[PDB]
């Protein structure tokens, strides 16, 4: 049995993994990204950010994104599409625009309706807003919060059902399954968009995380039927548990233990839809290059060789191991 197969017996929607362009040269790699049995969707990491797509205003470039979609359809697995708004992998004419609030409303509005259409009836989610919260639950600085405020939030969401209803669309964002203040706020931009009359359908909790900091199974039920207790799906869209090097036996187990809980939330909670891990294997990772020191978070070593964290996952969703 592999994990799209254990996840979907279980009621979830698909086991899924992103990926990226320069990977796809790899061919032991991309045998196994192509590999049904385990990886029912694909997300890609890098190719539909708006430095990749609208690298010069009204200028539009699909040649990297629809690689990894084409890739998805060729394998029939679904497509979560990601990211439209985001404050990270912006081209220097939105950071450094001389801007009104009129004029930024109408760059995003286009940015969004060209690149939705673009990928229409292709995108089973789409991450419509990324990471708007500080830490502390207050919004994060961005140009679009500086000039447009916190309406550019519903503004973005109105733009994407517009461009395609049939995507389901997400709030994105990491440390929620704490939930405390950082969750409390992405509760409070649910209600916003809805407040506004505008559509959103899920929220994605990324799962980033450092061994050993993933609480209890019942403990993350609780925070994922605090959002789709709202009337949206939930979805794990990141995950990864993140190793100070060098591993032990020790790290290892806790690292299956943590993934193992993980998905068993997701399993146990209705509306929670499906689990996407940050690429699969510790070779292609962006742990490394993001949290100094840290790696080897993900379910398949850099030999492509399953690790304790794949039967985690398994015995997560129900598999005798
Ligand atoms: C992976 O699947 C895609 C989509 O069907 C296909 O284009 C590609 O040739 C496959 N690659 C390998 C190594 O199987
Ligand atoms: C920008 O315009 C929208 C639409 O009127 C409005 O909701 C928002 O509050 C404005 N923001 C600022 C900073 O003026
Ligand atoms: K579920
Ligand atoms: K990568």
């Amino acid at each position: 049995v592999g994990l799209d197969q254990a996840a979907v017996a279980k009621g979830l929607q698909y086991f899924g993994t992103a990926t990226d362009n320069p990977e796809l040269t790899d061919i032991p790699y991309v045998t196994q990204l192509n590999n049904t049995a385990d990886f029912g969707q694909i997300t890609p990491g890098n190719s539909m950010k708006w430095d990749a797509t609208e690298p010069s205003q009204g200028t539009f470039t699909f040649t990297k994104g629809d690689v990894i979609a084409d890739l998805a359809e060729g394998n029939g697995q679904y497509l979560r599409c990601h990211t439209l708004v985001w404050y990270n992998q912006l081209p220097s004419w939105v950071t450094s625009g001389t801007w009104t609030n009129a004029t930024l409303t109408a760059a995003l509005k286009n940015h969004i309706t060209n690149v939705v259409s673009h990928y229409k009836g292709k995108c089973l989610h789409w991450d419509v807003v990324n990471e708007a919260l500080n830490d502390d639950g207050t919004y994060r600085t961005n140009i679009f919060y500086t000039t447009i405020g916190e309406a550019y939030i519903p503004i973005a969401f109105a733009a994407a059902a517009a461009a395609d209803p049939d995507a389901k669309l997400f709030y994105n964002d990491y440390n929620l399954e704490y939930g405390g203040a950082k969750a409390a706020s992405a509760r409070a931009i649910v209600q916003l968009v809805k407040n506004a009359g505008a559509k959103i359908d899920g929220v994605g909790l990324q799962a980033h995380f450092s061994v050993g900091t993933v609480p209890s199974t019942s403990s993350l039920v609780s925070v994922l039927q605090s959002f789709t207790a709202l009337g949206v799906e939930v979805a794990y869209t990141e995950a990864d548990v993140r190793i100070l090097l060098p591993t032990t036996a020790t790290t290892l187990a806790q690292q299956s233990s943590d993934f193992q809980a993980l998905v068993q939330s997701c399993v146990q909670t209705t509306g929670c839809v499906g689990f996407t891990i940050w690429d699969w294997t510790d070779k292609y990772s962006w742990v490394p290059s993001t949290f100094s020191g840290y790696g080897a978070a993900l379910p398949w070593d850099e030999n492509l060789v399953k690790k304790p964290a794949y039967n985690g996952l398994l015995a997560g969703m129900g598999v005798t191991v």
